DNA sequence: AAAAAAAAAAGGCGCGTATATAAAAGTTTCAATGTATCTATAAACCTTTGATGTGTGTTTGTACAT
């Protein structure tokens, strides 16, 4: 492989315990993008680390667009800290990361025709709306979207790591069904 | 001939085309349930019309003044 699977977004939740007035998070915020005709949840989108969340009634807190597990839990631990600033005692507790989606390149093209035609039980393909294919893999299990520019989007764990192992297993795949 | 307002016109903002990830909230759609509202329909009445025993009626025989 030799490659990482580069994690461009990570979607995690955290229980800050508190029934938060999402009114007033979004008042005592400083750029914070809530109204209830969109979503029960306050948007806060904080710089450092640059993440977008979504903040409920019930206090939960799914975080994206993180590039790390850390980056995910400082900026929800930062988020919390904000929401004790508004005046809930918001808590990091219970956290867990529910998604972790990445972009990565194998840079060798490949056979897409030959994977999704011979992995037509795995993989499906309708070449006249989006040109990527889609792998399933059980253990683990990731999702993966492959396009023949070598980026895969690997979809499907809470940790990198699940990113890591399918990736190590897939790119073998992809340097067979390399086009050359 | 000169001043002012709208259109002619394009490129790009920015997310629909996929697109899967997952939690978080909510909607709408589907089907069983409930109900007043059609209807026929045969079972209620009212009137009709053909068949009907018989009250009254033609012969028999009568006490009864005449």
């Amino acid at each position: 492989s030799g490659i990482v699977p580069t994690l461009q977004n990570i979607v995690a939740t955290v229980t800050l315990g508190c029934r938060l007035d999402l009114k007033t998070v979004a008042l005592h915020a400083r750029n914070a993008e809530y109204n209830p005709k969109r979503f029960a949840a306050v948007i806060m989108r904080i710089r450092e680390p640059k993440t977008t969340a979504l903040i409920f009634a019930s206090g939960k807190m799914v975080v994206t667009g993180a590039k790390s597990e850390d980056d995910s839990k400082l900026a929800s631990r930062k988020y919390a800290r904000i929401i004790q600033k508004i005046g809930f005692a918001a808590k990091f507790t219970d956290f867990k990361i529910q998604n972790i989606v990445g972009s990565c390149d194998v840079k060798f093209p490949i056979r897409l025709e030959g994977l999704a035609f011979s992995h037509g039980t795995f993989s499906s393909y309708e070449p006249e709306l989006f040109p990527g294919l889609i792998y399933r893999m059980v253990k683990p299990k990731i999702v993966l979207l492959i396009f023949v520019s070598g980026k895969i989007v690997l979809t499907g764990a809470k940790q990198r790591e699940e990113i890591y192992q399918a990736f190590e297993a897939i790119y073998p795949v992809l340097s067979e069904f390399r086009k050359m």
